[PDB]
């Protein structure tokens, strides 16, 4: 049954279940290698609905299986497809943040905080991003990964704060959903809120649940 199984290996092995945890507000990235049994009890969820849902979804492969591919592919990937994109995501959204703090301030739904929260992920990120391009990266590509537990549970210490980020930024947007009287600027935020948020997941989740324990088991 699927609820046996870990949160992070179905969200690697099921096509779109990242997608299905992120509704269910499921932590597969940094909680990844808790049950699904346990993670939907905490949040009173049925269970059997959430196993029929990732039946569907499992009816095909994942596109691209990661869990057993080389390390190095994984960290070009990451630094390509998660890195690059971070860095380009995250200004552009704190400047969007500004402008809407400002444009919507006499509004009641207006996002107060939410620049100010942005910012500090971004600056976390950055140097988070940085100590693993330049100090943890290098190492697993040299084979040194079975020496790694110091620096990999540093990393994995700034992903549980950057999750607690993510909660923020969740609960200052009411979980991302703009009110109705929301224009364009504002809507098209929060879809880039949403972005980055389904991105930074499925990128920790990389890590936490693929990269960091393969390289410390050796390979
Ligand atoms: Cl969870
Ligand atoms: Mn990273
Ligand atoms: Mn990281
Ligand atoms: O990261």
């Amino acid at each position: 049954a699927y609820r046996d199984q870990p949160l992070g290996e179905l969200a690697l092995s099921i096509p779109r279940a990242s997608a299905l945890f992120r509704k269910y507000d499921m932590d597969y990235a940094a909680g990844g290698k808790q049950t699904l049994a346990r993670a939907a009890a905490r949040k009173e969820l049925d269970v059997e609905v959430i196993e029929a849902e990732l039946a569907k979804l499992a009816e095909q492969p994942i596109e691209k299986d990661w869990r057993s591919a080389p390390l190095a592919e994984i960290i070009d990937h990451i630094i390509v497809r998660y890195h690059d994109r971070h860095r380009e995501q995250l200004p552009e959204l704190i400047l969007q943040a500004t402008k809407v703090e400002r444009v919507h301030a006499d509004k009641p739904s207006v996002p107060k905080g939410l620049t100010k929260y942005l910012t500090m992920l971004h600056e976390e990120l950055s140097s988070h991003m940085m100590k693993e391009e330049q100090i943890l990266f290098p190492m697993i590509k040299q084979g040194m990964g079975s020496q790694a537990m110091g620096p990999i549970s540093v990393m994995e210490s700034l992903h549980d704060e950057a999750g607690e980020l993510l909660e923020v930024i969740k609960h200052t947007t009411n979980n991302v959903t703009p009110p109705p009287e929301a224009c364009t600027t504002w809507k098209a935020m929060y879809n880039g809120i949403n972005e980055l948020i389904d991105d930074l997941m499925d990128h920790i989740s990389l890590e936490n649940n693929v990269l960091f324990p393969r390289a410390l088991a050796g390979e």
